[PDB]
């Protein structure tokens, strides 16, 4: 064969996608599927969102310092973190991350999407984040998924030199998070632009759409959506891999 690489890359993602397991649950046979990619477009919408937020300065105002944000590593683990600095030229931003990175008892990470305002859905697939010790870290703004209300007074400077008064303010401040969370996200984008207020729109209609299905009331939601979020990354993959789709 002329492409012998395509081929095997093609046959092992292949083999792979069909030696996964599903889960049967008696209430996600029904509508899941539908949820992923629903999901799927409120994540992208997310990130059209940050992309065109990016572009106007009011941003600054949105994500001050010490802003509770929630991000994502390359490895799509949801992360909590302050906002210490902005970069508009290079649309990066400088978060003070104090949660490890979420991840399932299984140990791969949560593909779920954090929606604010829902109790229930929390409480159902995200529990509680773990502590850790606070480290600087940039993060592409396309990566904040949720942008709380709630910000830190204390400037972070004196966290980062370690303080003990500003220590205690943060831990106390964390701690006062992390035990009882319930994240609510509001974001004053009447100030300026015209295609955010669409993409807001669209965003609320996705999960309004969302909320609708069944699989959204699932207790163990967080792991039945695993296999079918893995199946479609492969699936993805292959299709590229076959110079299909022009
Ligand atoms: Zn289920």
């Amino acid at each position: 064969t002329l492409q012998p690489e395509h081929e095997k890359q093609i046959k092992v993602l292949q083999e792979e996608l069909q030696t996964i397991e599903y889960k049967s649950c008696e209430i996600c046979d029904n509508d899941i599927e539908k949820f992923l990619e629903l999901m799927l477009a409120y994540k992208e919408a997310t990130v059209n969102l940050m992309q065109e937020m990016v572009k106007s300065p009011s941003i600054l105002h949105i994500l001050k310092e010490g802003r509770l944000v929630a991000f994502r590593d390359p490895n799509d683990c949801l992360k909590l973190g302050f906002v210490f600095k902005v970069s508009l030229k290079d649309a990066v931003c400088v978060i003070m991350t104090f949660t490890k990175p979420y991840k399932l008892p299984n140990g791969e990470p949560n593909h779920l999407i954090y929606f604010p305002k829902a109790d229930g859905y929390r409480r159902r697939n995200f529990p509680k984040f773990q502590k850790t010790d606070f480290y600087m870290e940039e993060v592409p703004v396309t990566a904040i998924e949720v942008i709380t209300k709630r910000k830190f007074a204390a400037p972070l400077g004196k966290v980062i030199k370690k303080d003990v008064a500003a220590l205690n303010e943060f831990n106390a401040e964390t701690n006062n998070i992390l035990d009882g969370k319930t994240l609510k996200e509001a974001i004053n984008i009447e100030k300026q632009g015209l295609k955010i207020h669409q993409i807001l729109l669209d965003r609320t209609n996705i999960r309004d759409e969302i909320f609708k299905l069944k699989s959204i009331k699932c207790p163990n939601l967080s792991q039945h959506i695993v296999p079918k979020f893995k199946a479609h990354v492969i699936k993805k993959k292959i299709e590229e891999l076959y110079h299909l789709m022009s």
